[PDB]
């Protein structure tokens, strides 16, 4: 009764996920080898992807350079991809899971367990759980599929409620460079990732007007409190101050404020007066997350009043959509709750 | 009645903390107006004459008027010896020499708190050799931007409730933000063992390492300073204390901007001695790798070096010959993986 993992997704972070689940699932007993890979098909040189996949071991389109373990198996229909696995991995872009839910609807396993590492303000994990009724888990950290293909040294966190169910998927994805810290508050570790965007709009708003160090550290700080108190406002699940200080909170906090896209394109805007919309261009396209999550928060907060209790996350928004001068940011936490 | 404060020492930290408690304590109606400042005697004329003459430590805070009811005084029994409020602000090796002429000469219920930043607590030193119940000043600050009214924050530790929000007062304005907490020794510890954390965070830099990994020698020294504070410290010790200024946010900017960083760094990336790099670069002695080596003798004696990986392999980068491209392979069986 080994249990059977089908990995729902094939892109970068799919792939370079692949990389592991396939090492860990053929050497440990508790895994069947057998690894599924629900790859949506696409046609590559008039060659089929999975084809390609099942033939080269190689995901020539988005992890191209990496082989993988051969006994992942690429399936183009994500019901047979899924429908005997005991643990499914969503690795997918935000815009196609509720798509893919559609069509997973009452075709799993009975016992099906499922990690989100997908990254109104509702939980993935939780649209997932909800239309599939599967326990979800999440899979948040300072990382990259990249570094993560290549080996580099970094962490990660897991959410899980259920210790033995966590126990299992850190067997299944721990490796010596890609660490392992499981944690039963599985919407704290979740909330963190779309949180930390706001703060560092902020923190390249510091950078732009033309602040050091420790005034960023100061944001970055700032930033984080709001964060925890946000999450005890909002989240249902339990939420403790320390889960913040694992990797999903500190780490992914300060590897995005100090090199991130987010923050490149809010320190241009500070100090150029170029607009999100024209920097997001010059520097793919790809719209920037922090801001319309800001704009989220605010819309949280005001029908709540509490508006006030927020500086830096309303700081943000205010600038980003109010037309709020950004020469005006730093004198908005000049009377921080923190500091009361 | 009114308080009355005296600032024991007169450097850069020193001068820069004298503008925000000479503004505060001359506006705010519960302190004297009259601050007095022990200044080492130097012949720049006389340091205290120029001082008291010119309000500008031009030695110390460069290009900076100090307020005009801040007095220098040159000997420091005659500065300290009517204060209610002592603000220990001097190099290290100084503080002993300065108790010692302090002891027995305070006023009757005389309270400190020590700025000293840098295995024995300073606080704990001076309240000792001076009988006087001690708070600190800690957090991710420098002088010069803190005379620039440049923004940041501190952590005030402090164990009696009254008494911290009377340091609040004296000491915050709107550039300078305090939190105050009760977890003296908790606050105090982050200063001395962030550099350690700041030494592998510059190795990550030197070595070419990506931010996601820096990112996790920075988050596993925090949890090593944490579990180090916890199993050492007196007092209770809180987690979330690490959250305040004097925790994460000192150690990361340290960590991507300080000196201990970027001698790491040069050591990783260029090949070159850190007694080397200290004289080029400083002759003046990293703080990091000295706190490591002290922390390997407690550690010993409790039977933990296996507990600190962060912590044991600088110290053993630094000591010990181990080579600095194998210093992340000590991260690979984390206590908090395991
Ligand atoms: N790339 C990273 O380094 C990284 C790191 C951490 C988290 N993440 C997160 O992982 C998730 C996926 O990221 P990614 O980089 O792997 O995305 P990607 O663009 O690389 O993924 C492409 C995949 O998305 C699915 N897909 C594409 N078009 C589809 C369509 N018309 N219909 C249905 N499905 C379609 C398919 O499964 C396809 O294989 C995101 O939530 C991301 O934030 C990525
Ligand atoms: N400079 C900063 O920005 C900053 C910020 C935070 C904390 N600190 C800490 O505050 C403490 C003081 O730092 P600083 O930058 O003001 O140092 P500094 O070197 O500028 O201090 C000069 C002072 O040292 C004393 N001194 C010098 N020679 C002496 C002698 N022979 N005998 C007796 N006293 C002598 C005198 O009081 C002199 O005024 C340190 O622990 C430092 O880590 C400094
Ligand atoms: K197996
Ligand atoms: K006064």
């Amino acid at each position: 009764a080994s249990k059977k993992v089908c990995i729902v997704g094939s892109g970068n972070w799919g792939s370079a996920i692949a990389k592991i689940v396939g090492g860990n699932a053929a050497q440990l007993a508790q895994f069947d080898p057998r690894v599924t890979m629900w790859v949506f098909e696409e046609d590559i040189g008039g060659k089929k992807l999975t084809e390609i996949i099942n033939t080269q071991h190689e995901n020539v389109k988005y992890l191209p350079g990496h082989k993988l373990p051969p006994n992942v198996v690429a399936v183009p229909d994500v019901v047979q991809a899924a429908e005997d696995a005991d643990i499914l991995i969503f690795v997918v872009p935000h815009q196609f899971i509720g798509k893919i839910c559609d069509q997973l609807k009452g075709h799993l396993k009975a016992n099906a367990t499922g990690i989100s590492l997908i990254k109104g303000l509702k939980l993935i994990s939780e649209v997932i759980g909800e239309r599939l009724g599967i326990p979800m888990s999440v899979l948040m950290g300072a990382n990259i599929a990249s570094e993560v293909a290549d080996e580099k040294f970094c962490e990660t966190t897991i959410g899980c409620k259920d210790p033995a169910q966590g126990q299992l998927l850190k067997e299944l994805m721990q490796t010596p460079n890609f660490r392992i810290t499981v944690v039963q508050e599985v919407d704290t570790v979740e909330i963190c990732g779309a949180l930390k965007n706001v703060v560092a709009v902020g923190a390249g708003f510091c950078d732009g007007l033309g602040f050091g160090d420790n005034t960023k550290a100061a944001v970055i700080r700032l930033g984080l409190m709001e964060m925890i108190a946000f999450a005890k406002l909002f989240c249902s699940g339990p939420v403790s101050s320390a889960t913040f200080l694992e990797s999903c909170g500190v780490a992914d906090l300060i590897t995005t404020c100090y090199g991130g896209r987010n923050r490149k394109v809010a320190e241009a805007f500070a100090r150029t007066g170029k607009s999100i919309e024209q920097l997001e261009k010059e520097l793919n396209g790809q719209k920037l997350q922090g801001p319309e999550t800001a704009r989220e928060l605010y819309s949280i907060l005001q029908h709540k009043g509490l508006v006030d209790k927020f500086p830096l996350f309303m700081a943000v928004y205010k600038v980003c959509y109010e037309g709020q001068p950004v020469g005006e940011f730093i004198h908005c936490l000049q009377n921080h709750p923190e500091h009361m």
